[PDB]
């Protein structure tokens, strides 16, 4: 039973003070190939850039928070995570003996695997190293990022890398079907963040994504500009409601700075309003929700109980199953992991990842 002592960016087990100088006193970014650190703020919003360096060449990472602090520690996790993410021969095995998981898109069977675990059945099951590891370069489809999460705790990246899979699940839907989502209405102090991000644009727009697993709500934000680069985009997951519109707020202040800066990530140039056009889904919401009418059905006691609560509701959701595989370098002692769930769809990421889709919108 490890309290959750700290709820607005994540759910995790330190204050992000502390968590800083746990950070800087292990030396992870150094460790992990940071080169250079820019600090930016969007409105309110710190934001925080790194220059990466690795035998696969140089990358922009970015973090943010409500803190400068939180994005700081954000900031330093991103760059954690990559370095762990990078193909390690160690975790390999080339003939393995138990249960596989093997995409569709397969033609051919798989060379190398990594061993995981089925969070439902507690069972070993190896997947794909293409399904584990980025950049891995040999197959099908590209490798990526989707369900990667470092933590203090395996539990808090646990949390944070299935939360993920189910906001790009939900994301992946919106965009399959061309559903047009609900706006969502806010109050208060995210009411506020949501103005003070909108003085920095045109409009910033709050919606609620449909969610296809139970207790857990998907929030989008999106952007119009006179500058057709910051027509952005930011998207949250959370059991709590109000942490989902947070982390799409933050992450459309992460993107602003990013398109300030010229860095980009996966013809001609477009127009403001043929964006608008091209985008009418996003542009033109079909209803109205409140957020103060949304039920907390999962309430956050422990690291543990949100876990397995989270894992339950997932593995009840039509997604196939749920895998875990432990991603921690031995030298950095930073739990990391690699979160995928079989049939979530990935279509945002690329459109044959469709994952488990049915023949009709879910009304
Ligand atoms: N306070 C924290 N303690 C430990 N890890 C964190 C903390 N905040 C963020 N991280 C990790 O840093 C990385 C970037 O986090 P963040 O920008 O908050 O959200 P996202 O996971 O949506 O990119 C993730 O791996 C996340 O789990
Ligand atoms: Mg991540």
């Amino acid at each position: 039973m490890t309290d959750i002592v700290y709820d607005v960016e994540g759910f995790r087990a330190f204050l992000p003070k502390e968590t800083l100088r746990w950070i800087r006193h292990r030396e992870l970014e150094r460790k992990v190939g940071v080169v250079e650190k820019f600090s930016d703020r969007v409105g309110p919003i710190p934001v925080e850039i790194r220059r990466r360096r690795s035998q696969y060449g140089e990358f922009y990472h970015a973090g943010k928070g409500t803190t400068r602090i939180q994005a700081r520690v954000s900031a330093a996790m991103e760059c954690v995570e990559r370095a762990a993410a990078e193909p390690r021969e160690e975790i390999i095995e080339r003939g393995p003996e138990g249960d596989k998981w093997t995409p569709a898109w397969y033609r051919t069977e798989p060379r190398e695997w990594v061993e995981g675990v089925d969070l439902t059945t507690r069972e070993p099951v190896y997947v794909p190293a293409n399904e584990v590891f980025h950049p891995w370069l040999g197959d099908a489809l590209p490798s990526h990022t989707n369900g990667l999460s470092a933590g203090r705790l395996r539990e808090e990246a646990v949390i944070q890398g299935l939360l993920e899979v189910v906001e790009r699940d939900s994301w992946s839907i919106v965009e399959y079907f061309r559903i047009h989502p609900p706006e969502l209405e806010v109050h208060g102090e995210l009411e506020e963040l949501r103005r003070s991000l909108e003085r920095e644009v045109g409009r910033v727009e709050l919606r609620l994504l449909p969610s296809r697993v139970e207790g857990v709500y998907v929030v989008g934000a999106v952007t119009e500009a006179e500058r057709v680069e910051e027509m952005v985009m930011g998207f949250g997951a959370s059991p709590d409601p109000e942490m989902a519109v947070l982390r799409a707020l933050l992450e459309v202040a992460q993107g602003l700075s990013m398109a300030r800066r010229g860095i980009e990530s996966p013809p001609g140039k477009l127009t403001p309003e043929r964006l608008k056009r091209l985008n009418r889904h996003w542009f033109e919401p079909e209803g109205t929700v409140e957020i103060d009418d949304l039920d907390r059905v999962i309430t956050t006691g422990s690291l543990e109980k949100l876990t397995e609560e989270l894992v339950e509701r997932v593995a009840e959701a039509g997604l196939g199953k749920v895998i875990e595989v432990d991603l921690t370098l031995e030298n950095l002692d930073v739990p990391v992991v690699r979160v995928r769930v079989t049939g979530a769809s990935e279509y945002v990421i690329d459109e044959a990842r469709v994952g488990n889709m049915p023949e009709k919108p879910p009304g």
